[PDB]
């Protein structure tokens, strides 16, 4: 039962006065208020109330939750004499537009005496939750005497004065457990998350969306569910798939379609605060960066980067492919337990052999990586993580499968990246075994790194092409078999950019491929011969970001846009982080240049918009699916809830 309940309350930065109807309610001192709110406009710090003393001298003496123009969600409560000054908050927490409309949000903050914590909630999510020493509610603070919606009274005077319409606030004066200030706070746009914190994947995190539109019009999309906060490594990392069969209203429950098992899929609370955020699991093996393709005759394909456990993308050689050549044929090598040398292949129907002695041993490894012993599963103990904010693998007793890609097998591949890829002949229901890239940029190099999101059939000639890079050149991987086998063209590049790389068709046998940078810029390869030769690159005008650059999206549109064949490319565009997200119509001219003719900001410039995934739904409007946080600052990492999908019409999209 509230309190105080009001509604419909319309302002622009003046604030309404209800201090008659609360002075006197808030006996215990603790509070929980939920506020349903759409803003008018996004700029500076805003209030969505405030109970304060009112009076010279005391500025110091309030309490509030506010939003920041960057989707932020804080409180503070502070107290002038004691000289005690609480803030939580929790970066990208809320939306600000959507498709020109104000996006309704719900959020709350409860504030609980007895254990002494604040928490945050928003649009179903409890962003956060902080025990603090110098805890505050509104009995603790001295004299307070006015209490505020839309801004704070500070000194006889408005401040943090909120833009918007209150829809619904409600003032309760006590503190309201999490589920139900969950089921409160749950509305539309709890509804656009595919995946979410410990759904069916266990996983608490998600990065690196990819959506994917088959031939016969089911809507695929992959992510890394990445358990152990959102690090690119060390982590745990699976890669989760779910679909839609109705242009994507609706989705599958997530299947693990990528995993190891060393470690099990289950939800882990990853220290967000400064003295824990750098933790990692250590000891884990990894599938991370999804592509995916379908080809001609329908069979879908995904890719993915393999990483043994303890094996740092940083630190691993790259001189090694971790594999050794007999006889023409590229084998996988192994290393015994008690060696230093690789002495060992895996041949023939997975027969591992002594290469010192040319013969096969009693040892196989199967299509999913286990080794056998005559037959017999070798086995090894799963790794559970324990926090007590130190950090604990520690073995669990359960028996999994001994695997070449595991910190404890009796065999071990050599500590490099590689790449596996899983067909599909039912459109992503289920899939083979993995099968690992051979040794395509030579025997004494590392596999490439995959560009997530999608490959391309280059429609002249049916050449299958996926985009990876290496760190100082772009390595084109390509099938000129339908998949039997792969080939690659690497192309050396103007500096070391991660070049995470997406390819469109502008004419048959031109492609381009559009990638990221570390000037700044998008960088742009066009090849006339279906990828097999490359023009040096051109530079987007129109984007600016920082030097570190971000991964792209662009995609072919099926459908003719102002009497033109189309490409639409989604990436931010900002040179302050990871933000503002546009969505940009590309035209393309008789002379295969392109006309960069419309634009859309996807929300305000400050929010968050980091990896991106592009896709023309059946029914020809366009469905993204993105990372609304800034993935490169240390300050929004290991966030739940954070990768949402979004639709667009081409009418949409003109407009901005």
């Amino acid at each position: 039962t509230p309190v105080l309940e009001k509604n419909n309350v319309t302002l622009t930065g003046g604030g309404e006065n209800v201090t008659k109807e609360l002075k006197d309610k808030f006996t215990s001192g603790d509070f929980t208020v939920v506020i349903k709110y759409n803003q008018s406009s996004e700029k500076g710090l805003q209030a969505l109330f405030g109970i304060s003393n009112s009076k010279p001298g005391q500025q110091n003496s309030y309490v509030d939750v506010f939003l920041r123009d960057n989707g932020e969600l804080g409180m503070e409560a502070r107290d002038t004499s004691s000289n005690k000054n609480n803030l939580v908050s929790r970066p990208a927490s809320v939306w600000g537009k959507y498709k020109q409309e104000a996006v309704t949000n719900t959020v709350a903050v409860v504030a609980d005496s007895v254990k002494k914590t604040y928490s945050l909630y928003a649009n179903g999510t409890k962003v956060v939750e902080k025990k603090v020493d110098n805890f505050l509610n509104i009995k603790d603070i001295k004299g307070i005497d006015y209490y505020m919606l839309g801004g704070v009274k500070r000194a006889g005077k408005t401040a943090f004065g909120f833009n918007g319409t209150l829809e619904n606030i409600k003032f309760f004066n006590s503190a309201l457990d999490e589920e139900t200030v969950k089921k409160m706070t749950t509305n539309a746009v709890t509804g656009h998350l595919i995946y979410t914190a410990n759904d069916t994947t266990g996983s608490n995190y998600f990065r690196i969306p990819v959506l994917y539109t088959f031939s016969n019009g089911r809507v695929f999309s992959s992510i890394d569910a990445r358990y152990g906060g959102t690090h690119d490594f060390l982590n745990k990392i699976n890669i989760a798939t779910s679909y839609s069969d109705d242009n994507g209203k609706t989705w599958t429950k997530p299947k693990l379609t990528l995993a190891f098992d060393d470690f099990a899929p289950v939800p882990l609370e990853w220290p967000r605060e400064v003295g824990g955020r750098d933790l990692q699991i250590s000891g884990g093996a990894t599938y991370i960066d999804s592509v995916i393709v379908e080809k001609k005759n329908k069979q879908v394909l995904m890719f993915a980067d393999v990483m043994p456990a303890g094996v740092s993308f940083r630190e691993a050689t790259r001189k090694d492919s971790g594999y050794k050549q007999i006889d023409g044929n590229y084998y996988l090598k192994l290393r015994k337990q008690g060696d230093t040398d690789y002495n060992y292949t895996i041949r023939e129907n997975g027969t591992v052999y002594d290469d010192r002695t040319n013969r096969p041993t009693e040892f196989s490894v199967d299509k999913n990586f286990g080794i056998k012993q005559n037959g017999n599963y070798l086995t090894v103990e799963q790794y559970s993580v324990s926090f007590e904010n130190k950090k604990t693998e520690y073995r669990n007793g359960t028996k999994v499968h001994m695997n070449i890609f595991y910190k404890d097998a009796l065999f071990k591949v050599v500590p490099t990246n590689y790449i596996a890829y899983i067909s599909s002949n039912d459109h992503g229901e289920s899939w083979s075994a993995p099968t690992l890239l051979p040794p395509i940029m030579g025997l004494n190099r590392n596999a490439p790194y995959l560009g997530p999101g999608r490959g391309i059939i280059e429609s002249s000639t049916g050449r299958i092409l996926i985009p990876s890079y290496t760190g100082k050149e772009s390595a084109f991987i390509y099938s000129d078999d339908n998949g039997a086998s792969w080939k690659v063209k690497v192309v050396p590049l103007p500096s070391s950019w991660s070049a995470e790389a997406q390819f469109v068709e502008l004419s048959p046998g031109v492609i381009q491929a559009y990638m990221r940078t570390n000037n700044g810029k998008i960088a742009y390869l066009t090849s006339k011969d279906a990828g097999t030769t490359w023009s040096a690159p051109e530079y987007l005008k129109f984007v600016s970001n920082p030097s570190y650059g971000t991964q792209l999206s662009i995609i072919n549109y099926s459908q003719l846009i102002d009497g033109k064949k189309a490409v639409i490319l989604s990436t931010p565009n900002s040179t302050n982080g990871r933000k503002h997200g546009q969505i940009w119509i590309g035209l393309i001219n008789d002379d295969n240049t392109i006309d960069w003719r419309y634009h859309h900001d996807v929300d305000y410039s400050n929010y968050g918009y980091s990896y991106s995934t592009l896709t023309e739904l059946p029914n020809h409007e366009i469905g993204l699916m993105f990372e609304k946080f800034d993935s490169w600052s240390r300050n929004e990492l290991h966030m739940k809830n954070v990768v949402p999908y979004i639709t667009f019409k081409i009418e949409d999209l003109k407009k901005n």
